[PDB]
């Protein structure tokens, strides 16, 4: 159906569970013949990651990095990038599961992924999260 390539630096959450939620999410958004990779790793790396492509030093929950090259119908979407380290924060501050907050992060990098990005508020922000509502809706389902 679709690729999903997990690369697992921090491995607190299962592999398979990772992979599971995000082959549920490609099939919620309808989504076929496309290749997905997420990373788990650690505020270190995302720093980097979040200085060089954000011009923002400093760590975060989650990156999402389009691609976007096809190959006869297949296409690659590119890849959702997370941190362990302030997952595990965040899930503490909202009181919730670590496997909780990377699934709902991988969600959130998927539809950033899509091309729709929250940050802008008004009608771009309602359309982001009708579509990650939807998303979880589909995962919790």
């Amino acid at each position: 159906k679709n690729r999903v390539l997990v690369k697992l630096k921090k491995r607190k959450v299962r592999k398979d569970k990772i992979e599971k939620w995000a082959e549920l999410a490609l099939s919620a958004l309808g989504l076929n013949n496309v290749e997905l990779s997420v990373y788990i790793t650690d505020d270190q790396e995302i720093r980097e990651l979040n200085k060089t492509y954000r011009k923002k030093d400093k760590p975060t929950d989650v990156l999402s990095f389009p691609m976007g090259e096809e190959f006869g119908g297949y296409k690659i979407l590119g890849d959702v990038v997370i941190s362990q380290d302030t997952a595990e924060r965040q899930a503490r501050e909202l009181g919730h599961s670590l496997e909780e907050e990377v699934k709902r992060l991988i969600v959130h990098g998927i539809v950033h992924l899509l091309g729709y990005d929250h940050e802008k508020g008004g009608e771009e922000e309602k359309k982001f999260r009708e579509l990650e509502n939807y998303v979880l809706s589909k995962l919790s389902k």
